[PDB]
DNA sequence: AAGCATTTTCACGCATGAGTGCACAG
DNA sequence: TTCTGTGCACTCATGCGTGAAAATGC
């Protein structure tokens, strides 16, 4: 990414979130009585931005920006993820296909969302270093 | 009787960044 | 041969701030 300038001369980066200093600066200016505009004009952060933090702020108290990005669990779904663990807890010596060939047959998952051996010994090792934390 | 200021909204164009499944290796 | 661990490249459905138009407010 790069920063930029806005149409305030703030320094802004496209797609990515203010940081927590000016986010901080934000709340902080609202609770010493200054309107949305007014921190806006001294922070030089657009008023929408400033509407969006502000508010976010007095619903859940929290200044930190959410999760960019990622994804969702396609194939390692959490019932998924609980019969895997289901099939190693009755037989631990079973392997990564056997399990495979089980969430497919009980119909756990169909063709087009069954995981890829990899995935499930992935989903596997995942449940391993779980138990350890 | 007349407008500018504020605040609210959200389409945009951006940058991801979790989850997945390969090739490769032990 | 099989299997499972590593490292990678890919994917898109997210959330970002901005800018500007639509509401309100004053």
């Amino acid at each position: 990414s790069h920063s930029g300038v806005n149409q305030l001369g703030g320094v802004f980066v496209n797609g990515r979130p203010l940081p927590d200093s000016t986010r901080q600066r934000i709340v902080e200016l609202a609770h010493s009585g200054a309107r949305p505009c007014d921190i806006s004009r001294i922070l030089q952060v657009s008023n929408g931005c400033v509407s969006k933090i502000l508010g976010r702020y007095y619903a859940t108290g929290s200044i930190r920006p959410r999760a960019i990005g990622g994804s969702k669990p396609r194939v390692a779904t959490p019932e998924v993820v609980s019969k895997i663990a289901q099939y190693k807890q009755e037989c631990p010596s079973i392997f990564a296909w056997e399990i495979r060939d089980r969430l497919l047959s009980e119909g756990v998952c169909t063709n087009d969302n069954i995981p890829s051996v990899s995935s499930i010994n992935r989903v596997l090792r995942n449940l391993a270093s779980e138990k350890q934390q």
